[PDB]
RNA sequence: CGAUGCCGACGCUCAUCAGACCCCAGAAAAGGUGUUGGUUGAUAUAGACAGCAGGAUGGUGGCCAUGGAAGUCGGAAUCC
């Protein structure tokens, strides 16, 4: 029996207080083993929370990582990760490559719930300032850059 | 209690605590869709104000965060 469930995991870091026993417990498979398998299957994220889908059968489950738009933005932003102490004001400072935004727009077009590419670049660059970074200037600069100088295929 | 017993003029006020003339014998801040005026800004045939009903969604379960907070506890943010 196919059962699709959503789990917002903390990434490669193993969380102490889990939220796996009420959802997976009555199905049968061990939630500690589920958390260990998700922490092994993430691997390269190591910092962020990802809404991973799990397709559970009668025998065992399968893990499918679904990256969000903000998840891809903070994945593209490469900072050194810190410890469990988590020092305050860890808000992101840097510069996002525009080709990375093009790649995220192509992946969101492959997921295919949007307008065509001109809309996807605008909405992902609008989520970029909600993440809190800028491509050599903020969103009103890229609004001016979109006018008569677009780079849409 | 002498004198409006003016064919007086115009408005305001209803008080289930009305009000009625310097000192002086009583009243405040805060309120009222009670009613009478004034100041300013709106929208209305590109169809307003009430009135009876339908949607109120995607990027996203946004990033710091907390045992947990997925728009509906805080603070930065607050765009397509």
């Amino acid at each position: 029996e196919i059962k699709v469930v959503y789990l917002r995991c903390t990434g490669g870091e193993v969380g102490a207080t889990s939220a796996l026993a009420p959802k997976i417990g009555p199905l049968g498979l061990s939630p500690k083993k589920v958390g260990d398998d998700i922490a092994k299957a993430t691997g390269d994220w190591k910092g962020l929370r990802i809404t991973v889908k799990l397709t559970i059968q009668n025998r065992q489950a399968q893990i499918e990582v679904v990256p969000s738009a903000s998840a891809l933005i903070i994945k593209a932003l490469k900072e050194p990760p810190r410890d469990r102490k988590k020092q305050k004001n860890i808000k992101h400072s840097g510069n996002i490559t525009f080709d990375e935004i093009v790649n995220i727009a192509r992946q969101m077009r492959h997921r295919s719930l949007a307008r065509e590419l001109s809309g996807t670049i605008k909405e992902i660059l609008g989520t970029a300032q909600s993440v809190g970074c800028n491509v050599d200037g903020r969103h009103p600069h890229d609004i001016i850059d979109d006018i008569n100088s677009g780079a849409v295929e």
